[PDB]
């Protein structure tokens, strides 16, 4: 018997209009056996944090490791001050607050820490998040709204574990340069769960929350998904597609119809990317089952969702040029091992490694920000991954951008809306980005690939913006 799909707890502020979030290290069962993993609130992985447009919202944050860690809320604009960057540090067991001055629309963010050179094994041993913000707009809709019913996030990860059960993450020269990945696939942190759901309209929240692997959802029997969201909020109406990339850290909100009695997949594609095909992930994959119930739902797919405003006219913007780069040693080396190890089946569809990859010619360096943006103003990042064919999702802190071109091509329908990462991969992106908000020198924003092992190894930069 499928476990059932854990929901995180959607977590509203208290009596004293707080939120408390506690880092720490417990037990989970993977299966049967047991492995040291890491939670907030729990014991792996963490709550939904329900926050308003317009709203305040003030975060105790205890660490309860016997190691630092940083607490970033990836997809919120907010100040450099709470971005919790790696410069965010919450000494073990310490405790730091942070007020959020929610001010963007509607939209599924997440949250995991940034520790300096560690991100990659902090989110690998459990620590990630879920943010749902709502505003005015998005509950005039009818969509499914039910949390944990027929509004159900998933979180989609992968881990490798060792013969003793515990966690086998390294940071290493492979993984230096193709990213950490595993064999055995979590949802919502339980290996292919059901989820009895509606008859009707069920609402998905998905989130790649691999450190290196991307992903691509459809379901089993080719029903069709219908996109109503991006990382930064609603789409201007719902785009219906038969498949659905997602890179690492984005988030899409999709619904799916619910037939009466018979169960279906969401499912996992083969992709093209150095390493992850190798099976059982050469062939489609089970994330969770969906078995339909007969209760009460009302959730609808409406013709029209929101409105985006126009792009900017690119007359006039600041144009920055981001250049990432891998060490052709590190390149060379780590597809060496990857292919000596795995064969073939590591390309199916295609000197220190710590600090071996880089932004511009330089490897993250949290002490010098790389340049100062400008606060209010659009501007057209350039970022280029010409050089290798590794997958860089590229990611901006303080912002939802818009996408102008996606490697090569204007973006797909459904990623023409809000975005807080691009595609960069053996070719060139560009973004029409703008930052509300101050950052300084010592809380930096990052702007970085989101290969987890990438950015720990230096593919990262620090910008002031203010
Ligand atoms: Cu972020
Ligand atoms: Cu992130
Ligand atoms: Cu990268
Ligand atoms: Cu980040
Ligand atoms: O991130
Ligand atoms: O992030």
């Amino acid at each position: 018997e499928r476990p059932t799909l854990p929901i995180p707890d959607l977590l509203t502020t208290d009596a004293r209009n707080r939120i408390q979030l506690t880092i720490g290290a417990g037990q989970s069962t993977f299966g049967g056996k047991t492995a040291t993993t890491w939670g907030y609130n729990g014991n792996l992985l963490g709550p939904a944090v329900k926050l308003q447009r317009g709203k305040a919202v003030t975060v105790d944050i205890y660490n309860q490791l016997t190691e630092e860690t940083t607490l970033h809320w990836h997809g919120l604009e907010v100040p450099g001050e709470v971005d919790g960057g790696p410069q965010g540090i919450i000494p073990p067991g310490g405790k730091r607050s942070v007020t959020l001055n929610v001010d963007q629309p509607a939209a599924t963010c997440w949250f995991h820490p940034h520790q300096h050179g560690k991100t990659g094994r902090q989110v690998a041993m459990g620590l990630a998040g879920l943010v749902v913000i709502e505003d005015d707009e998005i509950l005039k809709l009818m969509l499914p709204k039910q949390w944990g019913i027929d509004d159900v996030p998933v979180i989609v990860q992968d881990k490798k574990f060792s013969a003793d059960g515990q966690i086998d993450y390294q940071l290493d020269v492979m993984t230096a340069a193709v990213g950490w990945f595993g064999d055995t696939l979590l949802t919502n942190g339980a290996i292919y769960p059901q989820h009895a759901a509606p008859r009707g309209w069920l609402r998905l929240r998905l989130l790649n929350g691999c450190n290196a692997r991307s992903l691509n959802f459809a379901t089993s029997d080719n029903r069709p998904l219908y996109v109503i969201a991006s990382d930064g909020g609603l789409l201007p109406e719902p785009v219906k597609v038969s498949e659905l990339p997602v890179l690492m850290g984005e988030r899409f909100e999709v619904l799916v119809e619910v037939n009466d009695n018979k169960p279906f997949d969401l499912v996992t594609l083969p992709v093209s990317q150095m390493g992850m095909a190798i099976a059982p992930f050469d062939k489609p994959h089970p994330v969770m089952r969906i078995q339909p119930i007969a209760i009460s739902a009302s959730g609808a797919l409406p013709d029209t969702l929101s409105s985006l405003p126009a792009l900017p006219s690119l007359e006039g913007l600041t144009v920055r040029k981001l250049q990432l780069s891998m060490d052709p040693m590190l390149d060379m080396m780590g597809m060496q091992m990857l292919m000596e190890k795995y064969g073939d089946q590591a390309m199916a569809g295609m000197f220190d490694f710590h600090h071996a990859n880089k932004i511009n010619g330089q490897a993250f360096d949290m002490n010098k920000p790389m340049f100062a943006a400008a606060k209010g103003q659009y501007e057209r990042w350039v970022i280029s991954g010409v050089g290798d064919m590794m997958l860089h999702p590229f990611h901006i802190h303080g912002t939802q951008f818009r996408i102008l071109s996606e490697n090569g091509k204007p973006p797909a329908a459904h990623r023409a809306g809000w975005k807080d990462t691009v595609k960069v991969e053996g070719n060139v992106s560009e973004v029409l980005v703008k930052f509300n908000h101050d950052a300084p020198k010592e809380h930096a924003y990052m702007a970085h690939c989101h290969l987890l092992e990438h950015e720990d190894t230096g593919m990262m930069l620090g910008f002031t913006v203010g």
